């Protein structure tokens, strides 16, 4: 009777028997190309006027335009069978009359498969998942529904919902019913707040949200109305239009999640004094092996140049600081600028045999001894010091560290990343 849907990583999707652990994010490294598949079962003897799929992704996943492929019963559709619209944050794929004829009026269940990919990018934050979000909007009447578009709150934590209503022709009409929405953290898929719009007030502001987190208002199905989520035009505002299409509720599968990991370090001496200007690379073995580098063909000339120029300025700041008596915030700022340039340039990682390779990632301690690495797979890695802090001997041994699902954030480690934090969330490196 009703169609069935699932979305998962390529090869895992199963509309009949969806995977049990979907909610648990799968560890990837920055630059990974994540392959997705949507599988939809359409019943025999269907007579749909609309069969539309739409997907929107959180900002750390860059939809790869041109990667969409669609098959029915493992047979490729023709260009004329669907209308595909691609945007920075995803796509909409709508069957034309020609495409509908291939899933309608069939004597057996039809299986639609849509595959595509997205690239995990440098906007991803360690331990915060990234996600897509597919909705299948269908019915015997034309349907105007689509998938939610995630959005961040305004600077002060406010996110506002506005709802309007139209008939099947697009003409405004009064609210047809009370409308309930679940405000969902779009990264993790957890509901944070439920709101209800009465028939006389079509807007509501939710306060206290995280300005660096994406959310979405997911409409609970209202009988005979389809939810058309408007493109995002500004932070802190989400608009929804309800069409009186008189179609069934849409299909809304449980999407998988991806996540990257990281590690924090503090450079100190034997008295726990924090040291600026120590430089390190990362190796994949306790001796020999390879070193962590950004992939040269995935980084622009401008991105590479910024790493170099900010490093030069950091070198100058470290020099000027080291000249000061015990009795510079300049170092911290310069180091943060360099760190930001490194993150922006680290679009993808690879392992290289030559530690002198110009693309090898180089970490530098600030005036609080701090340095860090983000965007990694879990594993056992090894720091190698390449430049000692002024006045100290070069370390001779590599230092083992473990990257895990909580290694960036957890206490129970060597030292406070930032003194006084109360969290021992960094690896201690002693000079
Ligand atoms: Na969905």
């Amino acid at each position: 009777a009703k169609p069935k849907i699932d979305k998962d990583f390529k090869g895992k999707a199963n509309p009949d028997t969806p995977r049990v652990d979907k909610d648990t994010p799968v560890n990837h490294q920055v630059g990974d190309v994540v392959e997705y598949e949507i599988v939809t079962k359409i019943p025999a003897l269907a007579n749909y006027a609309t069969a539309n799929w739409s997907d929107r992704m959180t900002e750390g996943l860059a939809f790869n335009k041109g990667t969409v492929k669609v098959t029915v019963d493992d047979v490729a559709l023709e260009a004329g069978d669907y209308a595909l619209t691609e945007v920075a944050t995803g796509f909409d794929l709508k069957l034309t009359d020609a495409g509908l004829a291939k899933v309608n009026d069939q004597n057996a269940e039809k299986t639609v498969k849509i595959t595509y990919s997205a690239t995990l990018n440098d906007k991803a934050i360690v331990e915060v998942p990234e996600s897509n979000d597919v909705t299948f909007n269908y019915g015997n009447n034309p349907d105007h529904g689509n998938t939610p578009k995630p959005n961040k709150p305004n600077e002060n934590g406010d996110l506002t919902l506005t709802k309007t209503w139209v008939d099947a022709t697009g003409a405004p009409i009064p609210a047809g019913a009370e409308a309930t929405f679940d405000l969902v953290n779009a990264q993790a898929g957890k509901v944070v707040q439920t709101v209800t719009l009465t028939t006389d007030k079509n807007t509501v502001t939710v306060n206290g949200l995280d300005k660096n987190t994406e959310y979405k208002f997911v409409e609970r199905s209202i009988k005979g109305y389809s939810a058309d989520y408007q493109e995002i035009t500004t932070a802190g505002e989400i608009a929804v239009k309800n069409w009186k299409d008189e179609n069934p509720k849409p299909l809304d599968p449980t999407e998988p999640k991806v996540v990257t990991y990281g590690k924090k370090f503090v450079k100190v001496n034997d008295k726990d004094n924090r040291l600026a200007g120590a430089e390190f690379v990362i190796a994949n073995a306790d001796n020999a092996g390879q070193y962590l580098a950004r992939k040269a063909d995935k980084v622009s000339q401008e991105e590479k140049q910024l790493v170099v120029t900010t490093k030069d300025a950091l070198d100058r700041a470290v020099a000027a600081y080291n000249a000061l008596t015990a009795q510079k915030e300049k170092v911290d700022k310069a180091q943060a600028a360099y760190n930001a340039a490194v993150i922006a340039a680290n679009n993808a990682f690879e392992w290289v045999a030559d530690k002198d390779n110009e693309n090898v990632v180089k970490l530098v301690s600030d005036a609080q001894g701090r340095f860090e690495i983000t965007g990694l797979l879990a594993g056992t890695y090894y720091l190698e010091e390449t430049k000692q802090p002024a006045g100290y001997a070069l370390l001779t041994s590599r230092q083992k560290f473990e990257v895990t699902a909580t290694s960036y954030s957890a206490t129970g480690q060597g030292i406070e990343y930032t003194a006084g934090s109360g969290k021992d969330d960094a690896t201690k490196v002693v000079n």
